[PDB]
């Protein structure tokens, strides 16, 4: 097993405030393949300008998916207080054959800052969070949302220039608002501005660190980071499983600005995964200096069979989901003549 350094010394866990109402919104992007959404670029193989139907793992065409949404927390002036967050933890799903996500696609534009819904704010991207297991269940105050035996994290941290992945049991502390002590509501993760973002030195366990408040980490097999460079431009992630393991797909090093997922690790994880939620992340901000987060958006995969459609230099820029509707099964025909197809 491997050392992912000390015990949190801190007594208690920060109080979280959950307010699902303040997270309930209407900010539709659903996947639209014929901009190439939410697409795996074939694993095993390379296409160049060329047209072709494919059996693959994809999210169904106008799929809205799940909208998650992380806020600044509580705070009087310069004093971050109470963290703010959906009711997320408590929504365990269904992993299947895994999922794809559409990241910070709202950056740029004005948005609000959730907790103060009528101050607006330049929007920024934000990273997601996941917790995956094998199984799941309740927390000793009876609320869901505990993963049993060993947990699959993806944690951001170093305010967004790294992704953490590790493989241990969470074992839940027993202080004050801990998931096995009082007053528990949500865990939680979070990081503070003013301390974790100073220009120079970016503090790259900040998350980790209040992750470690609520639940001690125990035998774990594996603790991996992957660098991030800053920039607001939209990105997609996928993950999935097989006998090889747990496998991450970005856009980021192959298709920045395209969007196509290719795979960038495999972890040693072969016990099925079953069970995903998505870990609820707080902005300990002074108030007057709040920012606005975007939304990221999850979407199922299912086995599906799509028509790509790759550019000269190889990327898919076009693809359609044959089975949405008998016109759309049409251009996958090679009967038909809608398409040229290979
Ligand atoms: N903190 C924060 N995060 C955000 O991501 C965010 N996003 C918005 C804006 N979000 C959206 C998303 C989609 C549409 C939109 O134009 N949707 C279409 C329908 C698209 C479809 O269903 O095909 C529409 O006409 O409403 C508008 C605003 C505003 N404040 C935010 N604030
Ligand atoms: C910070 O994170 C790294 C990488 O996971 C870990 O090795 C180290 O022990 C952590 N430091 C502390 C003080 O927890
Ligand atoms: C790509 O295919 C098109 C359509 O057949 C063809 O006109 C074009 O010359 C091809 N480009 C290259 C670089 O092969
Ligand atoms: C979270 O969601 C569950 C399921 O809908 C619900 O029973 C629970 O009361 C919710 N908690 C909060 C704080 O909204
Ligand atoms: C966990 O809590 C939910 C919600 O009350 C309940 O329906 C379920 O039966 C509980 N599971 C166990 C194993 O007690
Ligand atoms: C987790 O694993 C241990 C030993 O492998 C087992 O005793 C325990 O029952 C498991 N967790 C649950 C909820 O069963
Ligand atoms: C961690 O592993 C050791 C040896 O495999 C075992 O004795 C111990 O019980 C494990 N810890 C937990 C919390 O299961
Ligand atoms: C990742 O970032 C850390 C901190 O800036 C740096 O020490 C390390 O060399 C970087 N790794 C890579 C592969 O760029
Ligand atoms: C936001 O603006 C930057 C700089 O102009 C650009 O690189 C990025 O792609 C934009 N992101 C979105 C989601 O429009």
């Amino acid at each position: 097993y491997v050392d992912v350094g000390p015990d949190s010394v801190k007594s208690a866990c920060i109080e979280v405030d959950i307010q699902q109402t303040f997270f309930d919104k209407t900010w539709p992007r659903p996947i639209d393949v014929s901009k190439a959404d939410g697409i795996i670029y074939p694993q095993g193989r390379t296409y160049s300008n060329i047209t072709i139907t494919y059996q693959g793992l994809f999210p169904y065409q106008g799929d809205h998916g799940d909208m998650y949404v992380y806020s600044a927390g509580h705070a009087t002036g310069t004093t971050p207080q109470k963290l703010f967050v959906a009711n997320y933890s408590q929504d365990v799903k269904q992993f299947a054959n895994g999922f794809v996500v559409r990241i910070g696609a709202a950056a740029n534009s004005t948005g609000t800052v959730i907790i103060s819904p009528s101050t607006s704010a330049t929007i920024r991207k934000i990273y997601p969070a996941f917790m995956l297991g094998s199984s799941v269940g309740n927390f000793s105050d009876g609320k869901m949302g505990r993963f049993f035996n060993h947990t699959l994290v993806l944690l951001p941290d170093g305010c967004g220039t790294l992704l953490r992945a590790f493989y241990c049991i969470l074992e839940p502390r027993s202080g004050n608002h801990c998931p096995a002590g009082n007053s528990y509501t949500s865990f939680a993760t979070y990081h503070t501005p003013a301390t974790d973002c100073s220009d120079g030195n970016y503090n790259r366990n900040a998350s980790l660190n209040s992750f470690k408040e609520y639940f001690n980490l125990r035998n774990c097999t594996f603790m991996y980071t992957y660098n991030i460079t800053e920039d607001e431009i939209l990105e997609w992630f996928g993950i999935t499983q097989t006998a090889q393991g747990v496998h991450l797909f970005s856009s980021r090093y192959v298709d920045l600005y395209g969007g196509n997922m290719f795979q960038f690790a495999t972890l040693p994880v072969y016990d099925t995964i079953k069970y995903y939620s998505i870990i609820p992340h707080s902005i300990r901000s002074i108030q007057s200096d709040r920012k606005a987060w975007a939304a990221f958006y999850v979407y199922k995969l299912q086995p599906l069979t799509f028509l790509l459609d790759f550019s000269v230099d190889g990327y898919i820029r076009r693809a359609i989901d044959c089975g949405f509707n008998d016109l759309s099964q049409l251009h996958c025909s090679y009967e038909s003549g809608l398409e040229v197809l290979f």
